[PDB]
C-alpha cells in the first residue's frame, strides 16, 4: 500500500513547467509532506515502485541527479565483480547497473515521437518499447547479486532494502555544480525535453520543481542515515580528489580487499582522463535512437570550469549561497 499522497502541481505551475518541459505531455506530481517532485507516470508506478524486493546481497546507489552516480556506479560494479575491465567494456553499463525508476520519464506521447524517428529498425523500436519497461521485471528475474541505481531519497526508497539491509552508496555533491550538470542532464535527455536557458532552470531548481527535488530534504535524509552499518555517505568532490582513498574506503564498505597494483589500475580506469572516454560516458545506445540530444555532447565532452561554470552569474551564485545558509544552518552538513 503506497502510504503517500500524490497530488498534481497546482494548475498554474502545472501549465507553466509543461511549456518549459517538453519531456512531460500530461503533468507533474508532488507526493507526500515533503512534495517529491515526479512527471505523472509516478502516479502510475508508485506502488510497484515501493513494493520493488530488495535483496540482501544487491548493491544501491543512491544520489540527486548528476551527484557522481555514473563515475560510482563504474566504481563499484568492478570493486564487486573482481576488476573484471573486459566484461565492464563489452556489457553496457544500464544493463550491468539498471536504473529502478527510469520509466517514470519516458511519456507514452513522447514514446510515440522517438518510435515515428525509429520506425525502419524493429531493434530501435524494441529498445524504444523495453525503456517504457520497469528495471523491476528484468531485476526480479536476476539469479547473481545485483546492482541498482536510483534518485529516490531514502523516504521513497522500496522499504525492503533497509529490511533486508541492502548495502547503499550515497552520494551527495554540492548545489552549485548539481545546478549546472543537472541543467545540462535536462537539456541532454529528450525525455526531460527542457528547452530553457540556466537562469529559468535554477528558478525551478531553487522551488523543488526538478524531478527529485526537493533538494536539501535529499541531502538531509541521507546524512541522517550514514551512521547505518548498510550505508555510506560520500561527498564527490572527497571522492574526486583522492582516488586511492576513496576506492579502498569504498572497496572495505563492500567487504572486497585489493592489492596496491589492483587500486592503482583502477585509480587510471577512473582518472578524469581515461573516463572521458568510458562507453558509459559516450552512451553511445540512448545516442543511437536519438533519445539523447546529439547538439548538447558539448558539456559531457568538456564539463565546467571549475568552481565558476561560464552558465554560473553573481546573482545567482549569491541566490545559491543564500538558500544553502537557510537549508544547513544548524546541521552539521558541510560540503569541501
Ligand atoms: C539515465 O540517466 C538519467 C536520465 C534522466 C532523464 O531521463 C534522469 C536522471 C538520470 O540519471
Ligand atoms: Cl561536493
Amino acid at each position: 500500500p503506497f502510504p503517500y499522497s500524490i497530488d498534481f502541481v497546482e494548475s498554474k505551475q502545472n501549465e507553466q513547467l509543461l511549456k518549459d518541459f517538453h519531456g512531460e505531455r500530461t503533468g507533474f506530481v508532488q507526493v507526500g509532506e515533503k512534495r517529491w517532485f515526479f512527471p505523472s507516470r509516478f502516479k502510475q508506478y508508485a506502488e510497484s515502485l515501493y513494493s520493488f524486493e530488495a535483496r540482501p546481497d544487491d548493491t544501491w546507489i543512491v544520489t540527486y541527479p548528476r551527484s557522481g552516480t555514473t563515475w560510482s556506479q563504474e566504481m563499484v560494479w568492478l570493486l564487486c565483480n573482481e576488476l573484471d575491465f573486459e566484461t565492464a567494456k563489452s556489457i553496457p553499463l544500464t544493463q550491468r547497473f539498471p536504473f529502478l525508476e527510469f520509466h517514470l520519464f519516458v511519456h507514452d506521447e513522447v514514446k510515440a515521437e522517438f518510435l515515428k524517428e525509429n520506425e525502419h529498425d524493429v531493434e530501435s523500436m524494441k529498445f524504444i518499447e523495453q525503456l517504457s519497461q520497469p528495471a523491476g521485471f528484468m531485476l526480479a528475474e536476476m539469479k547473481t547479486p545485483r546492482f541498482i541505481k536510483t534518485h529516490l531519497p531514502i523516504s521513497l526508497l522500496p522499504p525492503s532494502v533497509f529490511e533486508q539491509k541492502a548495502k547503499i552508496i550515497y552520494v551527495a555533491r554540492n548545489p552549485s555544480d548539481v545546478a549546472v550538470s543537472y541543467y545540462h542532464l535536462n537539456r541532454l535527455y529528450r525525455t526531460q525535453g527542457y528547452v530553457g536557458d540556466f537562469e529559468t532552470f535554477y528558478n525551478y531548481f531553487e522551488k523543488d520543481l526538478t524531478p527529485w527535488s526537493p533538494y536539501w530534504e535529499h541531502i538531509k535524509e541521507g546524512w541522517a542515515e550514514r551512521d547505518r552499518e548498510n550505508v555510506l555517505f560520500m561527498y564527490y568532490e572527497d571522492m574526486k580528489r583522492n582516488l586511492p582513498d576513496t576506492i579502498r574506503k569504498t572497496a572495505a564498505f563492500l567487504g572486497k580487499s585489493f592489492s596496491d597494483d589492483q587500486i592503482d589500475t583502477m585509480c587510471t580506469h577512473l582518472d578524469i582522463r581515461n573516463f572521458r572516454h568510458n562507453k558509459s560516458v559516450t552512451c553511445e545506445e540512448l545516442k543511437a535512437v536519438g533519445i539523447l540530444n546529439s547538439g548538447e555532447q558539448g558539456f559531457v565532452r568538456n564539463g565546467q570550469v571549475r568552481g565558476n561554470a561560464e552558465e554560473m552569474t553573481d546573482d545567482i551564485k549569491r541566490r545559491l549561497n543564500e538558500w544553502t545558509e537557510r537549508n544547513l544552518n544548524g546541521t552539521d552538513i558541510r560540503f569541501p
